């Protein structure tokens, strides 16, 4: 899988961000992660961590998986980094997010996260608490 630039256009909340993509306006889910809705328990707390990583990050990058890379909605389908650290891998490592859609074909950080979420759990962080 290959890191491809962006820029960020503005912070949505835990589980989707606007960015510049090819010097187009999308929104992109993240792969493979759960955040509560904001109005639910650790909603905000998932999309005030997400805001603060993207708004803080000197670089965005993109990182389509083998799969689809454009949802139902139109939502671009990717992991994110800010500074090289994955959004996606960060918010279930805080207890933020559950790995959850995982279909096959775009699943290649599965295991990653997955190792995220044991660690988020064992600290019983956030979600887990
Ligand atoms: C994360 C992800 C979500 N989706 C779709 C599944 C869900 O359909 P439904 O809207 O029909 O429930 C929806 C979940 O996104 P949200 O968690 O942003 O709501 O987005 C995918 O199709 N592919 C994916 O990789
Ligand atoms: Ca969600």
């Amino acid at each position: 899988l290959h890191k491809e630039p962006a820029t960020l256009i503005k912070a949505i909340d835990g589980d989707t961000v606007k960015l510049m993509y090819k010097g187009q306006p999308m929104t992109f889910r993240l792969l493979l992660v759960d955040t509560p809705e904001f109005n639910e328990k650790y909603g905000p707390e998932a999309s005030a961590f997400h805001k603060k990583m993207v708004e803080n990050a000197k670089k965005i990058e993109v990182e389509f998986d083998k799969g689809q890379r454009t949802d139902k909605y139109g939502r671009g389908l990717a992991y994110i980094y800010a500074d090289g650290k994955m959004d996606n891998e960060a918010l279930v490592r805080q207890g933020l997010a559950k790995v959850a859609y995982v279909y096959k074909g775009n699943n290649t950080h599965e295991q990653l996260l997955r190792k995220a979420e044991a660690q988020a759990k064992k600290e019983k962080l956030n979600i887990w608490s």
